[PDB]
């Protein structure tokens, strides 16, 4: 599934591609999507970012667009902070389903400008936020969210940006040898309990994580979260490594971006 484990591999692959790349274009050729034209290490690459209430989802595409005419005032904005600007970072946040992409430009007079491109992934609040790095306000969103009683945030330009409540979980990344001993070592560790202590574990890769933990648990531990990108379908959906019960005429996938060109593929 896209989790948290999955963007983990799938940041690695943007990177590797994308860290230090040029922003050439920008454009939104559907309703909660936007492409970026990049160019990095002599490569042309066009970077998908969806915050699709069902198919959110960022990924590299081999994938053709046709762009509007008129654009629209979110583009023009993210266009004049993005167009020509240098990813210098990407980064996930912990182990969520957020990513950030950190620009720099310069704006009409020379002066250093400083972005940060925050891609949310949730479901039916996913979201799309450019942020100014100095004083962390929300330039532009492509959904903006009012003052409502009944939230802890405001998505509006100028708010200040505050990110999703956090949660009691633990980025399964960052955990150390006692604190992950105690826990393997005393607590239940079926599928669901996994997902529960653990920031960004599906359901379909908690199972999978299960599987491994019944001996030399801590090793194993972290042996799981060490493996090699290995791009797969599964019985449902697709991962970052070859899950129990997966399909098995499976085409070898050249990488995570690829495997999700061909998975949405019919949308």
């Amino acid at each position: 599934s896209f989790d948290g484990f999955f963007l983990h591999h799938m940041t690695a692959e943007l990177r590797a591609n994308l860290e230090g790349g040029r922003i050439q274009k920008i454009n939104q050729p559907f309703e909660q999507e936007i492409v970026l034209n990049i160019r990095s290490n002599r490569q042309s690459h066009k970077l998908l970012l969806s915050a699709h209430s069902v198919f959110g989802r960022v990924q590299l595409t081999q994938s053709d667009f046709t762009n509007p005419k008129v654009p629209n005032t979110f583009t023009m904005i993210l266009r004049k902070y993005l167009q020509g600007a240098i990813i210098e970072e990407i980064r996930q946040l912990d182990n969520d389903r957020i990513l950030e992409f950190s620009v720099s430009n310069k704006d009409e007079i020379g002066d250093h400008i400083q972005a940060t491109l925050i891609v949310e992934i949730m479901g039916k609040h996913s979201n799309i936020i450019l942020v100014d790095k100095s004083e962390q306000k929300i330039i532009e969103a492509i959904k903006h969210v009012g003052f409502s009683q009944n939230s802890y945030r405001t998505i509006l330009p100028g708010s200040t940006y505050i990110r999703p409540p956090e949660t009691h979980s633990l980025n399964p990344y960052t955990v150390s040898d006692e604190k992950l001993f105690e826990i393997l070592s005393t607590q239940e560790l079926s599928p669901k309990n996994l997902q529960q202590v653990f920031q960004g574990l599906g359901r379909d890769t908690a199972s999978e994580l299960a599987n491994h933990l019944q001996i030399d648990r801590l090793k194993n531990f972290r042996a799981f979260f060490d493996q090699a990108t290995q791009p797969s379908l599964t019985d449902k959906s697709y991962a970052a490594l070859p899950f129990a019960n997966s399909p098995e005429n499976q085409p070898h996938f050249e990488s995570l971006s690829s495997l999700l060109d061909f998975y949405y593929q019919d949308k």
